[PDB]
């Protein structure tokens, strides 16, 4: 289908939002992330756009007005006249208060929402955001890290031109924000892959499959610990193409966090960055619009790795496996390499259950019209 246009969003702020100390989500994955590929030489290959920061105008599309206010107004040095809100919005833990916080939501959405309009005017056929992909982030509600819900706010956009739009989430939790936001719609399609049991957000049963005019929109498919490239690649293409085929979208919106890797803090995965972006090189082949997102990702050295090769995979460009000097090369040792290794941890995800999730899901898929 071509070598594609991308277009990619970037703002080198980012990196400087801190989420305090022994917090592990950390903003600077996403400046290693542009200086590694920068040192790839692969803007050569792209448009690079500085995102706008977004308006409370543009994110009370989805969010409620009083949730957006407060974001707009908590600070650390007000924090003890809001205790009660920082309460109801579930903010001052997981989602804690930082300096520039709201900053930090406008850049995010910012990238997302610039992406969706330039796909929507046809002026790329992918768009990439890695700041963006906040996908528990719910109308009037942080959870998981995330405040403002970039990707709600970019299908929103997308469907001002796209009447059926495809979601794919490869980040190992549950996209909870999104499902729910979409779950009554047929007009959105929501497609999860993640660890399921005992594990954040609690949410993505295989029977959770939607409601109302969104009956058999919503698609779960929940996990076990230790899964790997080939038991990965097995599912996905086969339960995408299944998607494609039934739903036709006319636009699709990946979350590739890459807390799904091998060696992850946070995550109990064993992807490598090939099995990993064997997921974007997938959904590429369907030639469709694509907005193409961050997420979750802890071992930032990896997070780095992922996301360039990632970006290398949409450009179809060939990347050397020895790293190029970077200004964060020293977190990329002891082998200086953008490949991993898988580690020897047990997959309790047995053939026999990823085909058996996947046949349920097949006959979900039947439902379709
Ligand atoms: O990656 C994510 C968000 C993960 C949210 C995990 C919340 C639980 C947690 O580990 N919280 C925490 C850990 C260390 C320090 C402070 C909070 N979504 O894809
Ligand atoms: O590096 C970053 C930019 C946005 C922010 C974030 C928070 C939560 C999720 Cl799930 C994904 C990304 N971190
Ligand atoms: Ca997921
Ligand atoms: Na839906
Ligand atoms: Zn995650």
């Amino acid at each position: 289908g071509g070598k594609k246009k991308v277009c990619y969003y970037y703002d080198g702020d980012i990196g400087n939002y801190y989420y305090g100390q022994g917090h592990p989500m950390k903003p600077h994955r996403i400046r290693m992330t542009h200086n590694l590929l920068l040192n790839y030489g692969l803007y050569r290959k792209m448009e690079i756009y500085r995102p706008h920061k977004a308006t409370a105008e543009e994110m009370t599309k989805y969010h409620s007005d009083e949730y957006i206010k407060f974001l707009r107004s908590i600070r650390p040095d007000n924090m003890s006249e809001y205790s009660k809100q920082m309460q109801r919005f579930n903010v001052g833990e997981d989602c804690p208060v930082f300096d520039g916080l709201f900053e930090f939501c406008q850049l995010s959405t910012g990238g997302s929402v610039a992406g969706a309009v330039k796909l929507n005017r046809q002026q790329t056929d992918m768009a990439v955001n890695w700041a963006g992909g906040l996908h528990h982030a719910k109308k009037s509600e942080a959870s998981g890290f995330c405040y403002v819900n970039d990707i709600v706010l970019a299908i929103l956009e997308l469907l001002k031109y796209h009447q059926r739009v495809l979601y794919i989430d490869i980040d190992i939790h549950h996209g909870d924000g999104v499902e729910e936001a979409f779950y009554t719609t047929d007009r959105v399609m929501t497609v999860s892959f993640h660890k399921y049991g005992e594990y954040f957000p609690g949410t993505g049963d295989l029977r959770d499959i939607g409601a109302g005019k969104g009956k058999y929109y919503a698609v779960n498919f929940p996990m076990r610990d230790g899964i790997d490239d080939e038991s990965y690649g097995q599912i996905f293409k086969p339960i995408i193409s299944k998607v494609m085929e039934m739903y036709q979208p006319s636009a699709v919106v990946l979350q590739c966090g890459a807390d799904s890797l091998s060696g992850d803090r946070l995550g109990c995965f064993n992807l490598t960055v090939k099995g990993h972006a064997k997921c974007v090189e997938v959904v590429k082949t369907f030639n469709l619009p694509l907005l193409m997102l961050g997420g979750g990702g802890y071992t930032i050295r990896n997070v780095a790795r992922c996301w360039t090769y990632e970006t290398a995979v949409a450009l179809d460009c060939e990347i050397p496996n020895e790293l190029p000097y970077n200004d964060y090369f020293e977190y990329f040792g002891p082998d200086f390499k953008l490949h991993i290794s898988p580690s020897n941890m047990t997959n309790q995800n047995t053939p026999e259950y990823m085909e058996k999730i996947k046949q349920r899901l097949f006959e979900n898929l039947r439902m379709l019209p």
